[PDB]
Formats: C-alpha cells, sequence, structure tokens
C-alpha cells in the first residue's frame, strides 16, 4: 500500500524538527522530572517540508509545485524585545582600578 500524500522534505532528507518519536515535540510541562531527557512527540506530521520555512509557527500553505509545505507566517519580521527609546547619551563610571590612587579613609563606597 502507498499513501497518496507523499512527503517530498521528508523523504528528501532530516527533518529539522529534532524528533525522536513523531513528528511533535516534547509537550510543555516544564516540570515532570521523567528521568533525564524525555523526549515524546504526540502529533503526526502536516507539512511534506518543516525545514523550508525555518519556522514551527502558524501554518500556511505554500504549494510550490506539488507539495503541501506549512510555512511560518505568525512572525511579520523579527519579534525584538526594545531596549532603547529615547535614552539620553551617557558613559558608564568605571566601578574600580586595578591601581592605587591615594590613601583614602575607611570602608567607604557604601
Amino acid at each position: 500500500e502507498v499513501e497518496n500524500n507523499f512527503p517530498c522534505s521528508l523523504y528528501k532528507d532530516e527533518i529539522m524538527k529534532e524528533i525522536e518519536r513523531e513528528s511533535k515535540r516534547i509537550k510543555l510541562n516544564d516540570n515532570d522530572d521523567e528521568g533525564n531527557k524525555k523526549i515524546i512527540a504526540p502529533r503526526i506530521f502536516i507539512s511534506d517540508d518543516k525545514d523550508s520555512l525555518k519556522c514551527p509557527c502558524d501554518p500556511e500553505m505554500v504549494s510550490n509545485s506539488t507539495c503541501r509545505f506549512f510555512v511560518c507566517k505568525c512572525v511579520e519580521r523579527r519579534a525584538e524585545v526594545t531596549s532603547n527609546n529615547e535614552v539620553v547619551v551617557k558613559e558608564e563610571y568605571k566601578d574600580e582600578y586595578a591601581d592605587i590612587p591615594e590613601h583614602k579613609p575607611t570602608y567607604d563606597k557604601m
């Protein structure tokens, strides 16, 4: 017997899904402590290619030529965390130095 839907990329080479069992991955349990590294995939594949998209987020359908590829589409470009809006240019003072500036008093700093 032969399945009608033949996975093109899955038959071409290994899958970037880095999965041991099925085509899913380890559930987002976080806590389970079942030994060391438990890896059980409970879901089957849906795309003939999972490496081309390079992102398993959102299942878009790209037919290309004849295969059904579920490509990433949950990211517009790149979700980067903002860490600079209108920060005033300044210089971070040096904590200490590997030298002796002067005599100094007692335990200062704080």
